[PDB]
């Protein structure tokens, strides 16, 4: 458990379950290891969940995710923000997209982890709007698209 303030802090877990908490300004929070809770709040925060299967709150503001190869499987809640990004550790050749329910659900090919953007469909509020991979950038619009076509006829490489 770390709280930081209204200023820009940066906050750093350990290896085990860890709460931290960025308060208002510009934050980075960094989960490290094990299942961690991670609360952006208000400011334009930087979330990592790192290892382990972590909860990501960015918050209002315009908030960037971080997630790669062997980050486990992550969820994001957001609640507000026009430019909320997703940063993957990865081309765009390796990167799958899905629906669940309300969900939207990205996996990383033949490995374990997933990233999970939590009530994607039920609302503007819940959605992140650009998904960088390695070095390209899909768009909202692109994502729900990729997750058609993806669903229809894989053909995109099984
Ligand atoms: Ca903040
Ligand atoms: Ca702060
Ligand atoms: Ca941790
Ligand atoms: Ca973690
Ligand atoms: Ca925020
Ligand atoms: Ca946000
Ligand atoms: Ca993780
Ligand atoms: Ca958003």
């Amino acid at each position: 458990g770390a709280s930081g303030s209204a200023r820009n802090d940066v906050l750093i877990g350990d290896a085990g379950n860890n709460v931290l908490n960025g308060l208002a300004g510009n934050d980075v929070l960094s989960g490290g290891a094990g299942n961690d809770v991670l609360l952006g709040d208000e400011g334009n925060d930087l979330l990592s969940g790192d290892a382990g299967n972590d909860d990501l709150f960015g918050g209002q503001g315009n908030d960037t995710y971080l997630f790669g190869v062997g980050y486990g499987n992550d969820t994001i809640y957001e609640s507000g923000g026009g430019n909320d990004t997703i940063r993957i550790n990865a081309g765009a050749d390796q990167l799958w997209f899905a629906r669940q329910g309300n969900d939207l659900e990205i996996r990383i090919l033949g490995t374990d982890d997933a990233l999970t953007v939590h009530d994607w469909y039920r609302d503007a509020d819940h959605r992140v709007e650009i998904i960088h991979a390695a070095n390209q950038a899909v768009d909202q619009a692109g994502i729900e698209k990729l997750v058609e076509a993806m669903a229809q006829y894989p053909d995109e490489f099984t």
